[PDB]
């Protein structure tokens, strides 16, 4: 079992990198791992002081800054100011889909008993719920 | 229809039959390719030889040959992805589980909701599609991991 939106993730920043001449290097690679896989929602400082912790490779203040710019700008993380920008991976609200397997017609839908039920699932297992995937397949009426 | 949405179901199937490929020490072309994008987006329980004719008609430019045709689908049928009668062939389309990914440790959890079962087939039914399977992946953060930097 592969983690789609992680796999999305990956993919896109590395689409990114190769636009912009640059290499996904291991100091990249730590960069991405680190907020998707944490639940501590850093500032540039914070991220840098904490990637000195895990992995003194590098890594300077100066790539972390520029990687959070680009991942901002392409809105694969949101940032909010209080008082340092405190970063967390963007979860921007979007709609389920069918699709038909023989002509590849989409169909977008949302369901509020479905999204009720996936909030519960989480609750039973103790898992603090932070997105979904739903995709429903099957062959549309005027294939049929 | 003017939306882009990656298949998820269809992608898990390719890198399934890239994997059987490369096992097989056979290179992943594109007449590979179409052989399997013909059969999962059909309901047609194909033939090696109305499958044959079928790719001739839909991708004439590929050129297809009945030796694929025949390879692709004993190695499809070996690795289990199709299953046959007498020939005549069918994807597998195994019943599996849900699963929530915790984003920080990676652990995962199957499940199985009636609630929402039941609402994917009025949806489908709402829409005149008749539903042949879905995929559905929750995200989130155990109670291991929450508020925990990455482990
Ligand atoms: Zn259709
Ligand atoms: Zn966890």
């Amino acid at each position: 079992i592969e983690n789609v939106e992680y796999d999305v993730l990956l993919e896109r920043f590395k689409k990114i990198l190769r636009q912009g001449g640059l290499k996904y290097t291991k100091q990249r690679e730590v960069l991405l791992k680190t907020l998707y896989h944490s639940d501590t929602h850093y500032t540039p400082e914070s991220l840098y002081m904490e990637i000195k912790q895990a992995e003194p490779d590098n890594v300077g203040i100066a790539t972390v800054y520029r990687t959070l710019n680009l991942l901002e700008e392409a809105e694969m993380v949101t940032s909010i100011s209080f008082g340092g920008k405190k970063y967390e991976l963007a979860n921007k609200p979007h709609h389920d889909h069918m699709i038909c397997k023989n002509c590849g017609k989409i169909i977008e839908f949302e369901n509020p008993i479905i999204e009720r039920q996936q909030a519960l699932i989480a609750k039973e297992h103790g898992f603090k719920l932070t997105g979904h995937l739903m995709q429903l397949y099957g062959v549309c009426g005027d294939c049929n």
